[PDB]
């Protein structure tokens, strides 16, 4: 390969885990670390990077918003998300849309009324 | 007791299931049906609706896009997403963000390289 990878992740242990794993395949030369979006933006403008490993919860901002920006400016960067956030998190915490509950299909009857009683509590 | 619901789902079977399940609790007077965003919007301007059971893959557009407009217009409405779409679908199909992969934390030793292999083939 011989390609550049930027890791953007808040927790330094998981940063080390991506670092370790990428060298355990080890096709790639330079591996950059960043704990903030502000660092990541400046690193992209500094050294040319091929792929990016991005989280959603960073210290300074939201990962999904940064990716939105990254596509608007039409960056020569291939992004792959490594994140704890599920569907419910993307809608509420990342898109700020304010959904009561995210029902996954297929669903059981008990899960449906669980999602209905969540409305009543609001 | 006594509240309004609009179902917006493109397939009429799952529409009947939502209807059947809402009555199998039954806190509600009227339950409205819709197969498009267009039919839903017109109902929202028309009759009083408290909560909305919204899908993502609708006939005339994307449910997440309809939700975004619904909040930018600031509608007095309680969305509850009932959908088969995962995180990857919200990022790429619903937000068009051209992501290579989505690893849900925590990830396996091996699933990391599969996610990298999806970069190697692009």
């Amino acid at each position: 390969a011989a390609t550049n990878i930027l890791i953007v992740e808040d927790d330094p242990m998981v940063q080390f885990i991506h670092r370790n794993y990428l060298e355990k395949i080890g096709t790639f030369d330079t591996i950059y670390s960043s704990e903030t979006i502000a660092d990541a933006k400046k690193l992209l403008a500094s050294r040319s990077i091929q792929l990016v490993l991005l989280a959603i919860r960073l210290k300074d901002g939201n990962g999904i918003d940064f990716l939105t920006d990254l596509r608007r400016t039409k960056q020569t960067v291939d992004v792959i998300l490594i994140t704890a956030a599920n569907e419910v998190n993307i809608v509420n915490d990342a898109l700020h849309l304010g959904v009561i509950d995210y029902l996954i299909k297929p669903f059981t009857l008990e899960r449906f009324e669980k999602s209905i009683q969540r409305y009543r509590t609001k």
